[PDB]
């Protein structure tokens, strides 16, 4: 799954692309999920897709915990932006 | 770019939608890029690939941010785990 | 999303489709969070990927049970085959 | 078709990779030739498409029931939802 | 799923169009389970994906037979070559 | 091409594999050209794309023969649906 | 399959584009097939690959003609390097 | 980027190709930049795109011409179709 | 186009049109390169350096007109191109 | 990534290789930014689409620079072209 040979990659950024991933494909998840409960005509389905789009959020944040524990621009970056309140730019 | 048609999605799934591909997109950068830092051999490059990496951290953190104040459930599981201490599941 | 226009699809199709690629996505999470399991060494994102697979598997369980009370094939397909012994051909 | 390589991950993950892909195979066959079946203008074609659209099913709880044998959660999650009645997100 | 514009399609090319990708997708099938039979270790999931193997070629030649009645031209073609006996390439 | 490694593939499943993913293409192309058939504004154009379809369509027939010839159960799944009457699920 | 609406290709484009990708198509059996007869194991499958093959080149051949006749600069571009000895370049 | 692997390849089917793909991606420029040229509302955007779009042509005849001198089977199919009058067919 | 032409500026349509051009072009740029090392036939790596070195200028061109058309594509270009010293 | 096995390539062909493949992302990132701040619908996301949309911009810019610095061919052509006036197909 990797753009270069696991050969040249440290473990470290093996490990990093394996919760990038995950985030990335958990986020689609989100975002398609919410797109069907917009779209669904049936209302059992509709609360279905709604609880399962909610789940992939906290996986997100859980494996993006994970990278800010792992990796320190992603605990400063995180950190500069995260729980704030005023304007993010 | 969306799965269902813009005419039944509310505007703000798809102002969600356009931050969450952003985000993923950073994050596909951030992976990639930080796979080429460890497999290239010219200095002067690998100084550019890392700090386009980094930048691309900050991008995923700004957008991210915009999700959780735009979405009860992200502020919900990013508060739950990010910056926490102990076992993450 | 689909391949035929939503002008000629029944309502009911569409729906449908909603849950199929929702079980899709689900059942591709589940194959590549197991792999990723077997692969990481960091026990800390290990634990997060088979928490996160389990998961999975359980949304795909959800959904699938909404294909069986819509759809009267899937009805009888599941219980001639679901929670049985013997050959399954 | 395995996303890491293939000398780290056990013999039995590679089996249910087998699996898995085999049923998302199926599923998608299935949405793919009930769509057809709806929009087909050719009755003879259509009832062949639905023929196939059935077994497709079919061949998806097949191998849904081989994982629900070799993996305990799945075995778990679809006890748990599977023939039920009532709110499914109960 | 079309190229063109269904509004310049006649509607019998596009009932082909939809037997055309059945089979492809049948033959995709074949393929694959073919390959995972040969590589599965597991012998219960084996006979599985060896059934849903086979039960493709026959939904692959359910769907050809509708493009031979529907086509003269998959008429002609398949006559020339299916169920002979010499050299494939001289019939 | 394949989706398991070469080095657990049975040179008969590779060899089957490159057939089938031939008629896959032909497949493809014959759709694709009666498509382009139908849509074209230049009749010298169409022409030559009609006459490509065509002969996607006994690329397809050639191979699928070898099939016939090479696997059982594409021999009996084709015999009992190709070339009859009355309705193909009843066969 | 085209990249600009179609109210805005002028009528000539679409069919051009109609022939290059036919062309597109057939160079790619032509490639496809040459690696096949390659590897392949079995001679009657060979030799069906091998007919099929310079079919396609005679396909993409026709195409390409009718391309050379309807646009200006493939009549001379193909004028000036085909059939030609010495230096392509 | 070859379906068969390398080593079964004989080092011609290998460079045919390299010229195959290459034309094949030429062609697919020409297809793209006609387009863009269609639909392009600036004229200097529109000269550089007409411009690259017939530069691209001469290349994929430049390669073509070695695939005629390199490959009996194109030097007949070629010789009989190009820059001839009437039929194709 | 990643959203409908309706809500698009047409400004920022042709910024596509170009963006996506030098997008093709570097990959030509890149694929030539690499099929100009692993070529075996003389008269053939030729041809792919030629075809490369002119994708090159292609890119040169398109990029000249998103200088000219965008005013941060002009300050950033300013800024690095045809430097010396560390680029970071 | 490569197209070619990487045994038969030049190291700079493939340092070069990085550098184009992040140059096109990040032209890719460009674009895409830059419809999104044309369609969005909120101003705070489009502060964000916007900022992020330029700081790709420097990147590309960033990267090409070093690919001007690693390729006469690159120096030449981008010489030639960038920061002139008048008609760019003829300088
Ligand atoms: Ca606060
Ligand atoms: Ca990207
Ligand atoms: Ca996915
Ligand atoms: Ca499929
Ligand atoms: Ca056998
Ligand atoms: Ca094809
Ligand atoms: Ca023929
Ligand atoms: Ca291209
Ligand atoms: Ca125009
Ligand atoms: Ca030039």
């Amino acid at each position: 799954s990797t753009h270069e040979p696991l050969e040249v990659l440290k473990e470290e950024t093996v490990n990093r692309h394996r919760a990038i991933v995950s985030v990335m494909e958990e986020l689609e998840a989100v975002d398609w999920y919410d797109q069907r409960v917009d779209a669904s005509t049936d209302p059992e389905l509709t609360a279905i897709l709604a609880h399962n789009r909610d789940e992939a959020k906290e996986h997100a944040a859980m494996t993006l915990e994970w990278l800010r524990r792992n990796d320190a621009k992603w605990a400063e970056h995180l950190r500069t932006y995260l729980f704030t309140e005023g304007p993010i730019t």
